[PDB]
This record gives structure tokens, C-alpha cells and sequence, in this order.
């Protein structure tokens, strides 16, 4: 069938919710596509750069939140802004794998400048904000992975430990993960407004 | 070789440092223990169980900061049970995609339970305790998921995004690390404080 970008794309992801990551094969890529294996490799080298452009293309298509609202709070950015990631990342299988070990890409760059230079004209150092970035990144990683990978892996309990996995079992994440991002953009906030002084 | 418990462990984290997790085969260990494979299926049944293994083992071994010290406040806990699951993550290759998945094993269920009600004995509901414990978990294992697998993945920068990757390419992840952490923490006792006001 068609092999320009967008659909190569389109059937990368179609089988990587069929497969899961380990499961994705440039060879079952061609099967999908009804095309020998040489004819793909002209297209795409191998599953290494597959993956690096499916974690682009990922947000590109569903993470609508990377910018924010005019007159946004950097809290309210940042909350909305891990809510978008996060829906992106559980979107297709194993998504939050794909995103892991990748840095932005050249298709991303004004967009996490914009994010930089947003945290910064509303007070933070670009250390500052740079640390809240990759907090709320890697504890919303950190969460849909575990998620996802738990998921993926599927009497003597003492009761607290019971009662714990009681509650896991009731809903899919999002909870915690809600809960845990208002505790870490209050403990940001704390922090930003604390400037030289002991906190 | 001997194919005590002990010596299969030792063998398998030797091969993980090696190879990675997704190199890590039973072929592969067979040969390191100097043994056939039927051998080792006796042993080892197959690379989940293995791996399952190796996830306790490595906490078992170097994850020393499981319980709080006598005295200890919540959040010092907290901190300091962080730091030492992030060292211990970081002590093998791939360590955290190793305990990505798991959930708690039988020999750690007194451990597990005992950090829930002390929780609850510093005022957290189950719940809130709860909260509080995964987004540490997941806020920790992120971090070193990035830091282990953009290690694993190895002009046109704009100012803000080429500052910020020559800050990140100058220590391994630690200090963005221990401050996200202090963040999480003061937002738990932010929340804990409230009790039932608006906060
Ligand atoms: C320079 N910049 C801070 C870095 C450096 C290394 C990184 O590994 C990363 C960034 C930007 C962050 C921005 C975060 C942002 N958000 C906080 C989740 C985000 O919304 C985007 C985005 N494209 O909209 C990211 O790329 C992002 O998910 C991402 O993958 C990043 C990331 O991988
Ligand atoms: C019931 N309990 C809260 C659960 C439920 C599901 C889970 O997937 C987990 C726990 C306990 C947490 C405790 C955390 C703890 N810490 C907050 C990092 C921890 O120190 C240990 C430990 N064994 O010492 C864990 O097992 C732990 O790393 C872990 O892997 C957990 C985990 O996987
Ligand atoms: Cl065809
Ligand atoms: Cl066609
Ligand atoms: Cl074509
Ligand atoms: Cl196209
Ligand atoms: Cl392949
Ligand atoms: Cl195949
Ligand atoms: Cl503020
Ligand atoms: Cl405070
Ligand atoms: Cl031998
Ligand atoms: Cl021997
Ligand atoms: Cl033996
Ligand atoms: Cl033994
Ligand atoms: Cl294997
Ligand atoms: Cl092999
Ligand atoms: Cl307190
Ligand atoms: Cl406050
Ligand atoms: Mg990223
Ligand atoms: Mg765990």
C-alpha cells in the first residue's frame, strides 16, 4: 500500500497496539503494509529510527496541550500540560516506552523553547524551571509506564498491604497520578516563592 | 558452575550488566554458568522469572534504606528511602526497566506494610499514605528510566533548549532529581497539614 511518511506512520502505530514494543518488527511492519522487507528499508532504516519518529509523531497527533493558554498560570500549564502528556503516553501500547530515552526533536524545539522561556518569565531560573519540567516529565513517565508495564506482566497479604492493592485494583492510575501532581506543582510553588530565604 | 539460587542471581546480574534486559537471554545466561540449557531450565524457567527474581534480589541486596530509623520524621523517611531506591535502580543496567512492571513479592510484604503504617501513624490515611508512596515510586523510577535509557539511546538549537540540554549533559541526573524530590515532599506536607481546609 501507500509508503509515504504519514502512512508508514499509520501502520506503525496500528501494529505496535497489535504488538506491543518488543513485539514491533520492521518484517511484521512490511506484512502490514503488503510489501517485501527491502522495499520498506528505502523507507524506514530500521526499528530504532521507527521509534524515535512514532514518539514524535505521538504527540504531535494527540498531545494538544504543549503550549499554554493566554494568561495561564505556570501551575495551571504545568497541570494541564502532564494531563495532555499523560493521555498521549497511555494512548496506543506501550506508548510510555516509546517516549522513554528520547530527548526533543528538531520538530519540537520552539515548542519546548516556548515551555523554557514561559517558566522563566514567570520567575523561575531556567535551572528552576528546567527541574520542574523534567519532574512533572518524569513522574508522569514514571506513572504511565508503571501503568502500562504492569499491565503488560499480567491470601498471605498483611492487611494495610491488602487494603493498598484494594484500592490500585479500583481504578487505572489516575487518581494517584492527579493526586501526586498537585502535591509536586505546591511543593514547585513553595519553592519559587521562597526566593533567597530558608524554607 | 553451581546453580544454587545465590549463583544463578549472581550469574544473571553479571550477564544483565553485559547485555542489557533486552539482550539478557536463558541462552545466553547457560552459557555464562557454563551449563546446558535443559540445565538451566531445571534452574530458571524462563526470562520472566528470571527477571521477577532479579527485581526483589536487587532491592534485597542494596536497597538498605527499606525501613524508617527510629525517631525518623515522615519526610526525612521518605527522602532517604527515595535516594536509596534510586541508587539501588541505577546499580545494574537497565535496573529500572528490570523493576519496571513488578509489584511487591511475598518477601517483601512485611517491608511494604510497615512503610504503610508508619504512614498512617504520621497521619496519613491508608489512601493519602498510599498517594504518597507510588508518587515516589513513580517520580523515582522515571528519572532513572530517562537517565538509563537515553544512555542506553546514544545547531539549529534555540538559546533556552541548548542552555538547558548543557545543564542536563553536566551531572548524571541527581541534582534534578533530589530537588524534584524535595518539591514531592513539601507538597505531601502541604496536603497532610490541611487536614480538611481548603488549601
Ligand atoms: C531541554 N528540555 C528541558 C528537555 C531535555 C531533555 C528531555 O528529555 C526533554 C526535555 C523537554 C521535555 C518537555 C516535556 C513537556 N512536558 C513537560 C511533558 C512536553 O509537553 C513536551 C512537548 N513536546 O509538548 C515534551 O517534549 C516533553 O514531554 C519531553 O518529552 C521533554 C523531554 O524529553
Ligand atoms: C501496596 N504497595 C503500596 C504497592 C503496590 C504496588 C506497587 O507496585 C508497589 C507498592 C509498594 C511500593 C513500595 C516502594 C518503596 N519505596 C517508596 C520506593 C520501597 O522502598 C520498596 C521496598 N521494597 O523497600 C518497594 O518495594 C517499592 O520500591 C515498590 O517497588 C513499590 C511498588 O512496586
Ligand atoms: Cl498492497
Ligand atoms: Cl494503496
Ligand atoms: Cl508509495
Ligand atoms: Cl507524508
Ligand atoms: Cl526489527
Ligand atoms: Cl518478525
Ligand atoms: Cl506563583
Ligand atoms: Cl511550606
Ligand atoms: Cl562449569
Ligand atoms: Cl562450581
Ligand atoms: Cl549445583
Ligand atoms: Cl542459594
Ligand atoms: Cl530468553
Ligand atoms: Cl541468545
Ligand atoms: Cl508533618
Ligand atoms: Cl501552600
Ligand atoms: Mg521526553
Ligand atoms: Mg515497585
Amino acid at each position: 500500500s501507500r509508503l509515504n511518511r504519514e502512512s508508514v506512520i499509520d501502520a506503525a502505530l496500528e501494529l505496535l497496539n497489535e504488538t506491543g514494543i518488543d513485539g514491533l518488527t520492521t518484517r511484521k511492519l512490511a506484512q502490514k503494509l503488503g510489501i517485501e522487507q527491502p522495499t520498506l528499508y528505502w523507507h524506514v532504516k530500521n526499528k530504532r529510527a521507527l521509534l524515535d519518529a512514532l514518539a514524535v509523531e505521538i504527540l504531535a497527533r494527540h498531545h494538544d496541550y504543549s503550549l499554554p493558554a493566554a494568561g495561564e498560570s505556570w501551575q495551571s500549564f504545568l497541570r494541564n500540560n502532564a494531563m495532555s502528556f499523560r493521555r498521549a503516553l497511555l494512548r496506543y501500547r506501550d506508548g510510555a516506552k516509546v517516549h522513554l530515552g528520547t530527548r526533543p526533536d528538531e520538530k519540537q524545539y520552539d515548542t519546548v523553547e516556548t515551555q523554557l522561556r514561559f517558566m522563566t518569565e514567570n520567575g523561575f531560573s531556567l535551572r528552576d524551571g528546567l527541574y520542574a519540567i523534567s519532574a512533572v516529565s518524569h513522574f508522569t513517565l514514571g506513572a504511565v509506564l508503571e501503568q502500562q508495564e504492569h499491565t503488560a506482566a499480567l491470601e498471605n497479604l498483611p492487611p494495610l498491604l491488602r487494603e493498598a492493592l484494594q484500592i490500585m485494583d479500583s481504578d487505572d492510575g489516575e487518581q494517584a497520578f492527579l493526586h501526586g501532581l498537585e502535591s509536586l506543582i505546591r511543593g514547585f510553588e513553595v519553592q519559587l516563592t521562597a526566593l533567597l530565604q530558608i524554607v
